[PDB]
Parts: C-alpha cells; structure tokens; sequence
C-alpha cells in the first residue's frame, strides 16, 4: 500500500497546525481502511526557510515514498527537488501554493479572492478614508507575495486612506500581536488593519494599550469567532482564510494519481469565507484553537475536480455539524 510523505514548509501558526491536523486524521482514516500503508508529516522550523525544508525533502526521498505532498516554503527554490522526486517516480502535488514546477500538480485555493475579501470590504466599512496597518501574511512564501500585490493593489483605489504602518505577522496571531503593539505609539489612530487571519492577536494589542479596536480580519478559529460575537464586534470586522484542508484535497488527488487518473496540472478549491450568517454555525462546530476546513471526502474531492475540467459550478462544500 502507498507511502504519502508531507513537507511542510511552514509551522509557525494555527492555520498551519489545522492544516496537519486535517491530513493526519484523513491519512490515519485512509490507512484503517486499506487504501494507504504508511503516512509522514516533516515541518521545517523557522520563519519559512525553504534550504531546510529541502534538505527535508531529500531526507525523505531515501523513504521511499510514493507520493509526496509539499506546502512550499519557497517559490522557486524547491523547483530542483522536486524535479528529484519525479525522476525517481514520485507523484508530487504542491498544494497551498502554485509554482512554477512542470513535473508536480498545483491544489491550491484563490489568494487573490482573499485578499481581495479582507481589503476591500475593511476599507469600505471605515468608508474609503482614513489610517489602516497592513500586516503581511506567511512572508517569503508565494501566496503571500500574491496577497501583498493585491493589498497593494485595492489599497491604490482608496486615495483617502493612509498606511501608516507594514509589519509582518506570518498570519500568526501572537506574533502579529506583537509587531502592531510595537507601531501603535509611534501612530495615528488606526481604523483597520488588514492582515493574514490574525485580527485576534491584533485586537489584544490594542486592548494592551487601550485603544478602541478596529475593524480587523479575522483568524477563522473557534477563539476569534466567538470574540467577534461576545463582544458584538460591528464594526467592519472580517472573517475569511484559505482552506487547511487543502492537504486533505492533496491526499485524494495523490491516491488518483497512484492509480493511473488524470488530473489537471493545476486545480483551484475554495476558499473559506465566513460572512454574518455563517459564523454561528462555525462557532457551533470549531474547537477554540481549530480554523475552519471544508471536509473533503475522496467523493467531494473527485466532484470538484469534475467541476474544474468541465467548467461547471464551484462544489460549495458544506459546513459541518460535526
Ligand atoms: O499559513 C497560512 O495561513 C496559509 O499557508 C496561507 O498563507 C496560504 O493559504
């Protein structure tokens, strides 16, 4: 039975740890019922250092494994590796990310779709004026230099408004938490901030210093749905995140792969974007510290792949009750 091995660029936030989570229940699954032998997770530490994560990948190819799933660290510079893996008959699948890797299959979700749904209903809410800070997502990555464009981009529509202040906050709560605490004196009010899935972490820090908060973007967690709602938080605040259970997605697509299916060369899945209705029904399932994750099914999975190839309609997974 298969060997799916999983390099994972980047551990250092909740999404991430939501992101392993989802393929380790799935590959455990997979594994009791017969379809997969054996199931690896490699995390390289640090601030998304792509030299270690290859040195990982490398270690793991003396595995053996049959297919490999990679969350990249990097946008270029695994391209060497993982041309290694398919030499040696490894069926790869980037997923998180899109690359420019011509022998592996890219999962991935809208980046652009996200950003734009955390920047342009934020500026809209504080009515197209006033100071914002812009906090940068997984920084070195590909999605995140994306989202920075993007950000950039729809921020150049809004003339009135003024960035006051970048930092980076790797969509990490705490650590977002302290780069804004560190700006907010040296500051003018601030009306939003615009970040990676970290408006939890960025709230603290203006309670710290007893600022009133801003609108925010929200963690998909349990933890910041709840915030937003004890505190009846109506102030232009946004909830919307990539899904982790792309590596769930990947996991499946490795499968068909194995098995002599074709598939797109690059596939697109939905994003999580949880508006007013949806965040009680979140709330309602999510563990404090679990992000929201579409539960893909082998089935669910093939469904949208259909979708792709054909054109047809985005499978709107549904939310769970359990
Ligand atoms: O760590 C994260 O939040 C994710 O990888 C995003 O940067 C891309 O979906």
């Amino acid at each position: 039975k298969p060997f799916i091995a999983l390099s994972n660029g980047f551990i250092g936030n909740g999404w991430r740890q939501t992101m392993i989570a989802k393929f380790e229940e799935a590959a455990k699954q997979a594994q009791a019922d017969g379809l997969i032998g054996k199931y690896k997770v490699v995390n390289a530490p640090g601030n998304n250092s792509a030299t270690e994560q290859v040195a990982q990948i490398k270690s793991l190819l003396l595995q053996k494994p049959d297919a490999l799933l990679i969350n990249p660290a990097s946008p270029t510079a695994l391209q060497p590796v993982i041309q290694q893996a398919c030499d040696a008959g490894v069926k790869v699948v980037v997923f998180d990310s899109a690359i420019d890797a011509p022998c592996a299959y890219i999962l991935q979700n809208s980046f652009v779709d996200w950003a734009t749904y955390a920047a342009k209903p934020v500026l809209e809410s504080i009515g197209g004026k006033g100071n914002v800070i812009v906090v940068r997502g997984v920084v070195g990555s590909q999605p995140e230099a994306e989202m920075y464009e993007t950000t950039k981009k729809i921020l150049a529509e809004y003339p009135q408004v003024k960035t006051v202040a970048t930092v980076t906050g790797m969509c990490d709560g705490a650590t977002a938490q302290k780069a804004v605490l560190g700006v907010l004196p040296s500051v003018s009010t601030v009306d939003a901030v615009i970040g990676c899935g970290d408006g939890y972490g960025v709230a603290q820090a203006f309670a710290t210093a007893g600022k009133p908060i801003p609108a925010v973007t929200f963690e998909t967690n349990g933890r910041a749905l709840s915030y937003w709602k004890d505190n009846k938080i109506d102030n232009g605040s946004v909830a919307v995140m990539s899904d982790p259970a792309q590596s769930v997605a990947a996991l499946w697509a490795a499968l068909d792969l194995l098995e002599g299916r074709d598939l797109p060369k690059q596939m697109t899945f939905p994003i999580v974007l949880i508006e007013e209705k949806d965040r009680d029904t979140w709330a309602s399932v999510l563990k404090p510290d679990e992000y929201a994750a579409w539960p893909w099914t082998r089935e669910l999975f093939r469904q949208q792949v259909e979708a792709i190839k054909t054109g047809g309609e985005p499978v709107q997974p549904p939310i769970p009750s359990t």
